[PDB]
């Protein structure tokens, strides 16, 4: 009986591995083509997996990761989201923290994606008039020539500057959709997909 | 591009329903064995998959109508809790709709259990001093002599009575217990769960 209920246990283990991967590959494309319903409903079942899993591999932990990554970059404008224990952080500021705890290569792609979060992360605040916080969350995150035309465009307290609309939330969407392109080749082998495309083509 | 994206979202429903059937047999583990956390994190899980699954088979009904049953009768002491549109239907009284709705055998087991969830849905109000819900709730299922002693017991506004102490709330689980293994040995042969054994035995 108990040798049974180990076996259970760990079969119930591969299978939520399984669906982590299929629910990242689903989560990447409903990001990639702007499927706003599906990404919130995927996402939902996503966390709701990752909480009946318990050891992770250091793959498991990366595709967590992603999935944490691009559920905060889907809020960035939700000011009123609170993704940390501490409550100042803002969801911007969220996903520039798993952005730099991912084990990634740091190649070009990756800097600029880091520092078009760090524009956005000031100008979300901006445009709400919250300029108050965008000096806040200028200080948490710088933590010298992009710092400080940072600090003269807050301290200009304008709700539109030219400067965000050269590196706009537009452009760090375009970006980080070439990343998502990546893990979605990288992911789409893997064995709950691979399965089920094999069956779909099977009755065509 | 469009004939890529209708073979993914039809390659994602196959996968939705190999996950809806994993789900459904690990909440019946989980129900079986007592598992209380693991029923609470697994039904959490197999809500969110539903929510995706458009488009339902006869058999996929049957699945989520097993979980929805396993649901309302672990909530079936929580008298707090509302399954239904109308407030007033309480869980057992909501199990009960699911029982009639299942396509299934009425064997003598079915019977059996229709019968102790009508006794205990009206026992859980008597056990609470909720006397005049026990009598809306019997006169909402009932809807001769099995009828006439639940009315009497009613109306003699006893918190506890021997007739529920022979026809009680582990005994309603118990029977239950019986179906769900039945469940369990007819679905462990669907798809992830195989194919998550396979691994599991492969490594032993
Ligand atoms: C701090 N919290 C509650 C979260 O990170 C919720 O977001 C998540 C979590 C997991 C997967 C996902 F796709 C999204
Ligand atoms: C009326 N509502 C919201 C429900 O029936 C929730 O319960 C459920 C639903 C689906 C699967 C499950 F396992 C449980
Ligand atoms: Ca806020
Ligand atoms: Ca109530």
């Amino acid at each position: 009986e108990e040798e049974d209920a180990g076996l259970v246990a760990e079969a119930e283990a591969v299978a939520a591995g399984w669906m982590l991967d299929f629910l990242c590959l689903s989560l990447c494309r409903a990001f990639r083509d702007g499927r706003s319903e599906d990404f919130r409903r995927t996402r939902n079942s996503a966390e709701a997996i990752i909480h009946g899993l318990s050891s992770l591999t250091a793959c498991q932990l990366r595709t967590i990761y992603i999935c944490q990554f691009l559920t905060r970059i889907a809020a960035g404008k939700t000011l009123d989201a609170q993704f940390e224990n501490d409550e100042r952080i803002t969801p911007l500021e969220s996903a520039l923290m798993i952005w730099g705890s991912i084990e990634k290569e740091h190649d070009k792609l990756h800097e600029e994606i880091q520092n078009l979060i760090k524009i956005q992360a000031i100008a979300v605040c901006m445009e709400n008039g919250n300029f108050k916080e965008a000096e806040e969350v200028f200080e948490r995150i710088f933590g010298m020539p992009f710092k400080s035309k940072l600090l003269m465009i807050i301290s200009q307290k304008d709700t539109f500057h030219s400067f965000f609309q050269h590196f706009s939330y537009n452009h760090m969407m375009e970006k980080i959709k070439s990343y998502v392109n990546y893990v979605l080749s990288e992911k789409s082998s893997t064995f709950l997909m691979k399965a089920a495309a094999k069956v779909v083509e099977s009755k065509r």
